[PDB]
C-alpha cells in the first residue's frame, strides 16, 4: 500500500533494526511530503494570542507528592560543534568546575533528599553523546550511572535522509552514516512511546514530565507550574517569553481555529487550538507580519510540561504515534560537499505538540528561564561572578544585577569557539557583576583580578597580536586599547 519509495525506506529501516514506532511516524511524514506538503502557515490561517497567565503572578507551590510523580528530562543530543567542540554540549564547564549536567544532576539530587526521592531524571541522547554522557555520570554520579540504561537514557532515533527527486533512501558509499540523521527534538514523543518507556513511566504512576534543553540552565523545576497545571487541569504547557527586537527572526506562538469531521465516534466539531510558526513555514508575503513582535509577542522557550498519561492515550488513539507537522529540511547527503545528492531530512519540533491536546496551554515566563548557552560569549557571562549558585543548586544572577545579565559581545574569528575563548580567559575571568556590557574586538586577553563596570570595549588597534590587559585592571565606562 506504500509508494515503493516509501517501501525502500521501510525496508532500509527494518534491516538496520529501527523500531516500528519510529518507522510509522516517519512513513506518515513520507506520505505527507509525497503529497507535496509545504508546511506553510499563512497569516490568514492563524490569529495572535493577546494574553496568557504569567509565572510571576503565580505563588502557590504544589506539595511534594506531585514531584514524586514527576520526570525531569533534558535534551542532550547536541555537540559543542558551533563552539569548536565534539563532546556533549552538557559536559561543557559552566561554573567553578561544574558542567550543565552537574547542575541538573545536583538539582535533582537536592529535590530527592528534601522533597521527593522518586523524582525521575532522564537524558535524551544521540549516538554522539551517549558514551561520553555515560562515562561522565559513571565518574561523578554513580547513582545515575547504576540505572543509566534502565531509567535515565532515552536514545533519539535516526531516520533515512531521502533524495529530493525520487524520495527514496539516499546513499553515500563514502560514508554510509551520512545517509541517516536525527529527526528533530519532536522525536522525543516517538522515542518515549517506541522504547516502551512511556508505557512504563505511566504504569509506574508518573504523571508529569518537564522537558528542556540541556544547555538552558534557567530551565529548572518550578513547583508553581505543577500546581497551576493541577488547578487548571492542563495536559501540555509551553513556557513562552515576550519577543524582543532580537527575536523577530525566531518563531512565535499563534492561535488557530479548526473544524474536525470525525466519523462514527464523535460528531463534527469546531475547536480553537494553539500552535507554533517558524520562519520556514512563513511565506514572504507575511514575513513582515512574522516579525511584528507586537502582534506575535511570544516565542517558545522549549521548556515544556506534559501530562504523561494523556500523552500515552493520544499517541495510542493515533496508532502508536503522534502526528506532528513534518519539517522538510533541505540539505545534501554530505554537508561537506555541495555536489553530493540533494536530500530532504524529515524532522519535527517538540513544541509543535501543543496542537495535539485539547487542554493545552502556554504561560509567559521571565527571560531568566530561557538562558541557552549558544556561544562562548554566553559562557563568559555565566562563568563570571554575575551568576551565583543557590543552595538548591540553581544558577541565578547575583543581586547587584537587578535581573539584568551582563550583555557580552565577543569578536568571532577569535572567540567563536572554545579554542580561542579559553585563551581570552586563560589568566582569569573578569568580574562582570557590575558590568552592563562588555565587547571584545580583536585578539585580547584578560589579566587577572580584572573588574569591569558600566559599558566597556576592549579592541586591538590593527592586530599587533596579543593585547594582554594589566592585572587588577579596573575598567569602568571605558574603551581599553593599546
Amino acid at each position: 500500500s506504500l509508494s515503493a519509495a516509501a517501501q525502500a525506506c521501510v525496508k532500509k529501516m527494518r534491516d538496520a533494526k529501527v523500531n516500528e514506532a519510529c518507522i510509522r511516524t516517519f512513513i506518515a511524514q513520507h506520505v505527507m511530503v509525497s503529497k507535496g506538503e509545504t508546511g506553510s502557515i499563512p497569516d490568514s490561517a492563524i490569529m495572535p494570542v493577546d494574553s496568557l497567565d504569567a509565572l510571576d503572578s503565580l505563588t502557590i507551590e504544589c506539595d511534594n507528592a506531585v514531584l514524586q510523580s514527576t520526570v525531569v528530562l533534558k535534551l542532550n543530543g547536541g555537540l559543542g560543534t558551533g563552539m569548536g567542540l565534539c563532546d556533549a554540549k552538557t559536559l561543557l564547564e559552566v561554573k567553578d568546575g561544574k558542567t550543565f549536567l552537574d547542575f541538573t544532576a545536583l538539582q535533582v539530587q537536592y529535590l530527592r533528599q528534601h522533597c521527593s526521592e522518586h523524582l525521575r531524571f532522564m537524558l535524551m541522547d544521540s549516538f554522539n553523546t551517549s558514551a561520553s554522557t555515560k562515562s561522565f555520570l559513571k565518574a561523578r554520579y554513580p547513582w545515575l550511572y547504576q540505572v543509566f540504561d534502565s531509567e535515565v537514557e532515552l536514545m533519539q532515533n535516526q531516520v533515512p535522509k531521502i533524495l529530493q527527486d525520487t524520495l527514496e533512501p539516499a546513499a553515500w558509499a563514502e560514508n554510509p552514516a551520512y545517509e541517516w540523521a536525527p529527526p528533530g527534538h519532536g522525536d522525543i514523543y516517538t522515542a518515549l512511546y517506541g522504547s516502551g518507556k512511556l508505557q512504563e513511566l505511566v504504569e509506574q504512576g508518573y504523571r508529569y514530565m518537564f522537558v528542556s534543553n540541556g544547555d538552558n540552565l534557567g530551565a529548572t523545576i518550578d513547583k508553581r507550574v505543577l500546581a497551576y497545571m493541577e488547578k487548571e487541569k492542563i495536559d501540555f504547557l509551553m513556557e513562552v517569553c515576550r519577543r524582543t527586537e532580537s527575536d523577530k527572526k525566531g518563531g512565535h506562538l499563534a492561535r488557530q481555529t479548526v473544524y474536525v469531521k470525525g466519523k462514527d465516534g464523535q460528531p463534527d466539531a469546531e475547536k480553537r487550538v494553539l500552535l507554533l510558526r517558524e520562519s520556514a513555514q512563513c511565506p514572504k508575503a507575511d514575513m513582515e507580519s512574522f516579525q511584528d513582535i507586537n502582534k506575535y509577542s511570544f516565542f517558545n522557550t522549549n521548556n515544556l510540561w506534559i501530562r504523561l498519561p494523556v500523552l500515552l492515550e493520544t499517541m495510542q488513539e493515533h496508532g502508536g504515534t503522534l502526528p506532528l507537522p513534518v519539517i522538510r529540511n533541505e540539505k545534501t547527503v554530505d554537508s561537506s560537499n555541495s555536489a553530493s545528492p540533494k536530500v530532504y531530512q524529515l524532522e519535527t519540533a517538540m513544541g509543535a505538540a501543543i496542537a495535539m491536546f485539547e487542554s493545552a496551554s502556554a504561560i509567559v515566563v521571565p527571560r531568566s528561564r530561557f538562558a541557552p548557552v549558544k556561544t562562548c560569549a554566553d559562557l563568559l557571562a555565566l562563568r563570571s561572578d554575575a551568576y551565583v549558585v543557590t543552595d538548591d543548586f540553581r544558577l541565578v544572577l547575583d543581586d547587584r544585577c537587578h535581573g539584568h545579565p551582563p550583555v557580552v559581545d565577543l569578536d568571532s574569528a577569535h572567540y567563536k569557539m572554545m579554542n580561542g575563548f579559553e585563551k581570552l580567559v586563560q589568566h582569569g575571568v573578569p568580574s562582570l557583576v557590575e558590568c552592563k556590557r562588555v565587547t571584545v574586538k580583536g585578539l585580547v586577553q584578560f589579566g587577572a583580578g580584572n573588574v569591569l563596570t558600566g559599558t566597556v570595549t576592549i579592541e586591538n588597534t590593527d592586530s599587533a597580536s596579543a593585547f594582554v590587559i594589566p592585572d587588577g585592571a579596573k575598567l569602568n565606562d571605558t574603551t581599553a586599547s593599546p
